[PDB]
Formats: C-alpha cells, sequence, structure tokens
C-alpha cells in the first residue's frame, strides 16, 4: 500500500478531512492518505513548510498552500508543475496558480472576506446592512446603545500579527482605489496607508471594537460571533458552517454582506483560498498528482461547499441547487470572489506579510502611531518589492 501524506490548511473538523480522504481510498485500491497539520494560521504553516521544504524533506506528498504561496513555491522549485488547462476553474485562481506560465498547483477552494452581521439585531432596530465603515459605526452605536449589553462588541476584525492582518490593512487601502504594486515594483500611497491604520485604531478608540483587538485571530472573531457576542464580523466563508452548526448561539441569526467601503470608495474584499501542490521532494509524484486531480475535481469542490462552506473554484457550483440550498448566499457570492483584490504576487511574500501584519498589530497594541506605522511599512516594502535585474 502507498501512503500519501497531505499537509492540510486547518486542524479543525478532522472528521470532515478524513470523510473526504476515506472517499478517495475506497475509489483507489493500494493507496492510503494520512493528514499532517501545523498552525491554523497561514504564516505559522509558512514557517513550518519553509523548514521542511528547505531540508528537501520527502515526507509530505501534497501541500495545501494559501493563494499567496505560488510565487515563492515556483521560484524555490518546491512544487512539481502540472505539465495543464486551468480553464475549468475561476480565472482569478487559474492566474494565482500560474507563475512564469508554469502550473504550480491546482485550485483547492476559493475564499474572500465578508461582513457577517446579526440580522436579528439589525431587524430589531430596522437597520440596513452598512455599505461604508461610517454607516457601520452608526449601526454599531444604535444597536449597542439599545441592547445595553456590556459583552456586545460592535465590530470584530483581525488585529493579531497573523496573515489575516495583511488582509485587514489592505481593505481600506483598496477601497480608496489604491494598489500596492504597479509595473512590477511597490506603489505606496502613504495617506491611504495612514488612513487604513487610523480607521482600524478608531474602532478601538470609539469602543466599537474591544481594547484588545490586537489579540484577535481569524478563529477568535468566529468564536466570539458564534458565541453571540459580536454585531459585525470580518471573516471568511468557512465560519458560516460553525454559526449554523451544533455549538452556536447565532443559528438563523446571520446575514452576509460585502465589506463596507471607506466613504466615497469601493466595496472591495481580499482574495483568499487555497491550492493543492505536489511536493518536488515527494517519492510518489504520480500518486500525489492523482490525489490532487481528485481533490481539485468538481465533486470534491461541491463536497467542500456543502460540508464546510468553502467557496467553489467552479463557477457552475455557485448555481448548484444543493449548494444554494445549504448556503443560500453562495448564489450571489461569485461576483465578490471574481472581483476580490489579490495580495502582492512575490517570492518574498513572507517578508511582505511580516512587515504589514506587525505594523497593523503594533498600531492596534498602541506601540506606534498610524503615521510611524505607514513610514516603517513603506521603508521595508521598498526593499522587498523592488525590481530584480533578471
Amino acid at each position: 500500500d502507498a501512503e500519501l501524506k497531505i499537509f492540510v490548511s486547518s486542524q479543525h473538523q478532522p472528521d470532515i478531512w478524513r470523510k473526504a480522504l476515506d472517499q478517495y481510498e475506497a475509489k483507489t485500491p493500494g493507496v492510503k492518505v494520512v493528514i499532517e497539520t501545523g498552525g491554523n494560521t497561514s504564516e505559522m504553516q509558512a514557517q513550518y513548510l519553509n523548514t521542511v521544504m528547505s531540508a528537501k524533506d520527502s515526507s509530505l506528498d501534497v501541500l495545501m498552500l494559501d493563494v499567496i504561496r505560488p510565487a515563492q513555491f515556483a521560484t524555490a522549485g518546491w512544487t512539481s508543475d502540472f505539465s495543464k488547462d486551468l480553464s475549468a476553474y475561476l480565472p482569478t485562481y487559474a492566474e494565482a496558480n500560474t507563475v512564469n506560465g508554469k502550473i504550480v498547483a491546482l485550485p483547492a477552494f476559493a475564499d474572500s472576506m465578508f461582513l457577517y452581521y446579526r440580522k436579528d439585531l439589525l431587524d430589531k432596530y430596522g437597520i440596513k446592512p452598512p455599505t461604508t465603515w461610517d454607516e457601520l459605526k452608526e449601526a454599531s452605536k444604535k444597536v449597542m446603545e439599545g441592547e445595553k449589553n456590556p459583552e456586545l462588541q460592535g465590530l470584530s476584525f483581525q488585529g493579531k500579527a497573523i496573515e489575516g492582518a495583511v488582509c485587514t490593512f489592505l481593505l481600506p487601502y483598496w477601497s480608496e482605489g489604491k494598489s500596492l504594486v504597479e509595473n512590477g515594483k511597490l506603489n505606496f500611497d502613504n495617506k491611504a496607508a495612514v488612513d487604513s491604520l487610523k480607521l482600524w485604531k478608531s474602532f478601538v478608540d470609539d469602543g466599537i471594537s474591544k481594547k484588545n483587538i490586537s489579540e484577535v485571530a481569524t478563529d477568535d472573531t468566529r468564536k466570539e460571533f458564534q458565541a453571540g457576542k459580536v454585531l459585525f464580523a470580518v471573516n471568511w466563508s468557512y465560519a458560516w458552517t460553525h454559526f449554523q452548526g451544533k455549538e452556536s448561539q447565532v443559528n438563523d441569526k446571520v446575514g452576509v454582506a460585502r465589506l463596507p467601503a471607506v466613504k466615497g470608495g469601493e466595496q472591495t474584499t481580499c482574495l483568499g483560498g487555497w491550492e493543492f501542490g505536489v511536493s518536488a521532494y515527494s517519492k510518489q509524484q504520480d500518486e500525489a498528482k492523482k490525489l490532487v486531480e481528485y481533490l481539485s475535481s468538481q465533486d470534491v469542490s461541491k463536497f467542500m461547499a456543502i460540508n464546510a462552506a468553502l467557496l467553489p473554484t467552479y463557477a457552475a457550483l455557485y448555481k448548484d441547487a444543493d449548494v444554494t440550498k445549504t448556503i443560500p448566499w453562495f448564489a450571489d457570492a461569485l461576483p465578490v470572489v471574481e472581483t476580490a483584490k489579490a495580495r502582492p504576487v512575490t517570492p518574498r511574500y513572507n517578508e511582505v506579510s511580516e512587515t504589514i501584519r506587525t505594523t497593523v498589530n503594533g498600531v492596534l497594541a498602541g506601540v506606534m502611531t498610524p503615521e510611524d506605522g505607514a513610514k516603517q511599512m513603506e521603508s521595508r516594502l521598498r526593499r522587498v518589492l523592488r525590481l530584480e535585474h533578471h
């Protein structure tokens, strides 16, 4: 029996990972798949994979990689190219998994940030979902003033020094119609960067967000909203199944909307999602490729959507009656994914992540001013997102 080892994107829901791989094994005699986990956050996984891949570790066959990894993994030679038409998938994901024309990995699932909201609380007060951060602050004040609930947070977002905080930083910067990369080099708008960091701080200063939002990771936001302690929550699509699941206080109480804009700006969101890479160092190239073909297939995409609310990589699945029955808001989510904005495509993404996320966190922790943060950020990004000779 061949034993394939897949490094997966989450420790959570082990029974659903296993369920999916048990299906492969049943179809595929002579083949077992085991699960290896690291962190539950993309940069803790990156530290882990950097180490094993740097050592040419042959242990891992298939790697689940965040949509920001392909540039590093292709240039470092850590994946085996699919030698392959990505036209079955959303083009934004075909583009993400193509690097200098090499197919680096097959799309696993789509993701973007949405505004989760307690529609029970919005309906009670007759509030429409906010389309700008200013409307979100006015909505928060109105709901929290009437509830007189000391545990009710207006807005949960990710201020912990995690990959997610890179997403946090870029939301307002993108909304103001700015871009971080123009003609292969850093294009940095300081006013727009200062204003992003200023906006996230003002939520804390106003008491719309809790004093320790610099301690809040992706799954913190999810748990606190699930526990019924949050009005408005920036998060990804996976959180929907937890909120409608067995250990939740918000079953039937959750609406989903596009993220608000900065007043006068665009309702932009962060492109997320994950792909399946075959390790360059795998002793089992062909079996690993066959697993990835399966896990990347329309059936598994559909499985991911119905079982864990992971947004499909196949357009037709946003109009699938079973999918739309289970997650009605998926019926309208394709335009959000297909216009979601990409974090920089760069082999040195890890240094880009480190600079942005530690600035967001330090500003939210009161270690540095928005102004200082932007200057520090701009300085390190100039060295990291430079032009190379060849």
